[PDB]
């Protein structure tokens, strides 16, 4: 009951790779240790297929089956719509990889007729073959990370034409269904200001609050036929048309629960037998199985009022405590639960008593205070694998900024007020390009964003308390100044003194660019101006954002 199997093939490159730091004339402006910062390249996949491939062991008790029939209670409440080829069209990356059938992204937008023809006879293949397994594009991952070197990550996708056929399928549904299944648990409902106020009230909820973070080996990989065909049944309690469901049960057996894996050359690699990661239902079907596991082990661990946080494969409990000793027993069952389950940890759960010192999704909360004083909590995490992508970034145009989905997703950040605002405002006023879109990824999900808009998106996401906090605290500042040390960043009192540069410069623009100075680089200045909320934050249309997540699942907004 492997993972995967293997032919023997590489898993081979599509274009250049990349993996030393690229250096221009404004590298060194932000971090001088390039031998520190690395890119993973196909180089690195042998090695992550050894890591991935292993044998599951699944035994399945009471307690999980009677979590998944309360899951499919909820289930059977949601009605979905089946959508047009038109809308699946739209949420298409202009980007996305091209068909192997004469096609790209930018036909499937334009609703070219080859586009649409293809993507109908797919629909219709899907309708009609229930058996066939569809093929599949297994690549390395290029991703820029700092050393003390991991493997490239690896991405499994069908053609373009059937990710269509997903998003016509199964969109509705996994926008829709994780929220009804699994309530306030489902993390990618929140901004991460309501996902700091869920932490904090549900930390406050517990007499003794405990906590801890269960994150599993290679999830993809724990992932069986069983859960992936629980996840169907799942999806089929919903309220369906039946193409949907025909389409739904095809994509099942064909697509997610296994098939051959290609490489770019179109040499067979082998076969996989798990979940793949380049799939609409990756994000979704993680969620609601490490959903089902997690909540089926706090049964077997007998915690009191477990509250579960499940993003992906990304898992925290917030329970009752038993008293350090106790709570470290349950701890154990509970991975005890989870690994019968096909779920082991990478590394084994640690009780926390304090919930800032609590870590998933790689952040924390911390604390600062706003403008008149009062303690606001947000999310934050180490600066380092953000700041070397900023360093690649600042040499090299990249298809997702990561910088900019970091300013967003990081915004009342020390570190991405103080170094990523001023130091991308910076090179943008110098190419003059404030008002020029740029992608971005956020919960996985790909958004066209104007740099100028950011002072609207950082009020909706956070509020005005963003562009205000002070006072961080010291365990915080810490963290943020040893990271700048390790990799050669300027201090951030360097980053304070080209803010006041960049703020006035932003505001001697006029305008939008104003704006931007004004809220964003408040914090620069001794004479605070006031901030006032935004007339065009209100405007804006947030609908898709934070509804749910979509790592792999190739959607654009
Ligand atoms: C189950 N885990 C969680 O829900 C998350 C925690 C967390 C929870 C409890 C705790 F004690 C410490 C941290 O921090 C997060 C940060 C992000 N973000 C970053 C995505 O990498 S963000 C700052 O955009 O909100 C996300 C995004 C993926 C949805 C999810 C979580």
């Amino acid at each position: 009951h492997m993972s995967y199997t293997w032919t023997g093939a590489l898993i081979t490159p599509c274009a250049a790779e990349e993996s030393k730091l690229p250096i221009n004339a404004l590298s060194n402006s932000l971090l001088r240790h390039h031998n520190m910062v690395y890119a993973t390249t196909s180089r690195s996949a042998g090695l992550r297929q050894k890591k991935v491939t292993f044998d599951r062991l699944q035994v399945l008790d009471d307690h999980y089956r009677d979590v998944l029939k309360e899951m499919k209670a909820k289930a059977s409440t949601v009605k979905a719509k089946l959508l047009s080829v038109e809308e699946a069209c739209k949420l298409t990356p202009p980007h996305s990889a091209k068909s192997k059938f004469g096609y790209g992204a930018k036909d499937v937008r334009n609703l070219s007729s080859k586009a649409v023809n293809h993507i109908h006879s797919v629909w219709k293949d899907l309708l009609e073959d229930t058996v066939t397994p569809i093929d599949t594009t297994i690549m390395a991952k290029n991703e820029v990370f700092c050393v003390q070197r991991k493997p490239a990550r690896l991405i499994v996708f069908p053609d373009l034409g059937v990710r269509v056929c997903e998003k016509m399928a199964l969109y509705d549904v996994v926008s829709t269904l994780p929220q009804v299944v699994m309530g306030s648990s489902y993390g990618f409902q929140y901004s991460p200001g309501q996902r700091v106020e869920f932490l904090v009230n549900t930390w406050k909820s517990k007499k003794n609050p405990m906590g801890f973070s269960y994150d599993t080996r290679c999830f993809d990989s724990t992932v069986t036929e069983n859960d992936i065909r629980v996840e169907e049944s799942i999806y089929q309690c919903c309220d369906l048309a039946p193409e949907a469901r025909q389409a739904i049960k095809s994509l099942t057996e064909r697509l997610y629960i296994g098939g051959p894996l290609t490489n770019s050359k179109g040499q067979n690699c082998g076969y996989r037998r798990c979940r793949a990661s380049g799939v609409l239902t990756t994000s979704c079907g993680n969620t609601l199985t490490c959903y089902l596991k997690a909540s089926a082990a706090c049964r077997a661990a007998k915690l009191q009022d477990c509250t579960m946080l499940v993003n992906g494969d990304d898992l925290v409990v917030i329970c009752e405590s038993a008293g350090t000793q106790e709570d470290a027993a349950s701890l154990r069952v509970f991975t005890e639960a989870m690994t019968r389950y096909s779920a082991p940890p990478g590394d084994p759960p640690q009780p926390e008593y304090d919930l800032e010192l609590i870590t998933s999704c790689s952040s924390n909360v911390s604390v600062a205070h706003d403008a008149s004083g009062k303690r606001v909590y947000y999310l934050t995490r180490d600066p380092t694998t953000p700041l070397a992508r900023a360093a690649w970034e600042t040499a090299r145009h990249t298809p997702v900024n990561s910088w900019l989905g970091n300013i967003i997703m990081y915004a009342p950040t020390l570190w991405a007020r103080m170094i990523l605002m001023t130091h991308f405002f910076s090179i943008l006023l110098a190419q003059e390009q404030l008002e020029k879109a740029l992608d971005c990824q956020i919960y996985g999900a790909c958004y066209s964003i104007e740099p100028l808009d950011l002072p609207q998106i950082i009020e909706r996401l956070h509020g005005l308390s963003a562009f205000s906090l002070h006072s961080y605290s010291p365990g915080e500042i810490n963290r943020v100044a040893s990271c700048l040390r390790k990799l050669g960043v300027p201090p951030l009192r360097v980053w304070r003194h080209r803010a006041r540069s960049v703020r006035a410069r932003l505001l001697s623009q006029g305008g939008r660019a104003a704006t931007c100075g004004k809220y964003l680089f408040n914090w620069a200045v001794k004479t605070k101006l006031k901030l006032t909320p935004i007339p065009a934050a209100s405007r804006l249309d947030l609908s898709g954002w934070f509804v749910a997540g979509y790592s792999g699942g190739d959607i654009y907004h």
